[PDB]
């Protein structure tokens, strides 16, 4: 298991612009497009991103490009981010992952308030910061990847991915 397989269990495969779990015009493997409620605004966006006419239909290179740049942008923003760089630099290589899935879904801005969980992943008290994890509306709005990756952070395994 890595980042990209994780990722790809928790966001899917759609290669038709659909509306991800908030209503928001995503393409691809969760590659967020537009919080504009305009579907032209969204295809827009879309045709802007793969450098040509799509009408709304990407194909599955194409999805995994954009899948390619997000990660890479997620990781580049956790390590400039000085809140955020520190916890991460501290983490195990599989924790990692799990930070970085956090970024990627809730952004480097969103991740950063966590302020309590962050302090508790840097001292390693696992089993305090999962339970801090889920006082969140992260954990209420999509509470079966979020008990995903509070599993990875509590364990520092993938058994919550294996099976799946
Ligand atoms: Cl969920």
């Amino acid at each position: 298991m890595n980042i990209f397989e994780m990722l790809r269990i928790d966001e899917g495969l759609r290669l038709k612009i659909y509306k991800d779990t908030e209503g928001y015009y995503t393409i691809g493997i969760g590659h967020l497009l537009t919080k504009s409620p305009s579907l032209n605004a969204a295809k827009s966006e879309l045709d802007k991103a793969i450098g040509r006419n799509t009408n709304g239909v990407i194909t599955k290179d194409e999805a995994e490009k954009l899948f390619n740049q997000d990660v890479d942008a997620a990781v580049r923003g956790i390590l400039r981010n000085a809140k955020l760089k520190p916890v991460y630099d501290s983490l195990d290589a599989v924790r990692r992952a799990a930070a970085i899935n956090m970024v990627f879904q809730m952004g480097e801005t969103g991740v950063a308030g966590f302020t309590n969980s962050l302090r508790m992943l840097q001292q390693k008290r696992w089993d305090e910061a999962a339970v801090n994890l889920a006082k969140s509306r992260w954990y209420n709005q999509t509470p079966n990847r979020a008990k995903r990756v509070i599993t990875t952070f509590r364990t520092g395994t993938w058994d919550a991915y294996k099976n799946l």
